């Protein structure tokens, strides 16, 4: 230790129809994330693929948490259960249940979002915001 055990190296957003890549390097600084947003054109599915390591121990119940907010009104919770993990070489890739973005007039505009990667020792491997905007278009 140096190195955390589990290290979350990223975030994307899976839609076959989308224009250029939605992600985000969460190796970096997670600060500039909030300062930004990735437009998703409304009513389109897409996955959230969550990339992590483990490092020097299993780690077990592996659970992706993600709270959205609606101009500050909480409107949202959303877990998945990614599951137990061993120490390897190659960096893991997690894949959620496809969702689709929200339409019409009213739905449309900013979304904010405060994801957690945890396990069942409630460990914070990773806390990091960011923004999703809901657009007529890409």
């Amino acid at each position: 230790a140096m190195v955390p055990n589990v290290v979350v190296t990223g975030l994307t957003l899976v839609c076959s129809s989308a224009p250029g890549p939605l992600e985000l390097d969460l190796t970096g600084d997670l600060e500039s994330f909030k300062k930004q947003s990735f437009v998703l054109k409304e009513g389109v599915e897409y996955r959230i693929k969550i990339s992590f390591r483990v490092n020097r121990e299993i780690v077990s119940g592996m659970k992706y948490i993600q709270h959205t907010y609606r101009k500050g009104v909480y409107i949202d919770y959303t877990d998945y259960m990614v599951g137990s993990y061993g120490p390897r070489a190659e960096e893991y890739e997690f894949l959620t249940p496809v969702e689709e973005a929200p339409k019409g007039m009213l739905a449309r505009g900013s979304y904010s979002i405060k994801s957690r990667f945890t396990d069942d020792d409630k460990t914070d491997h990773l806390s990091w915001e960011w923004n999703l905007t809901i657009k007529k278009d890409w």
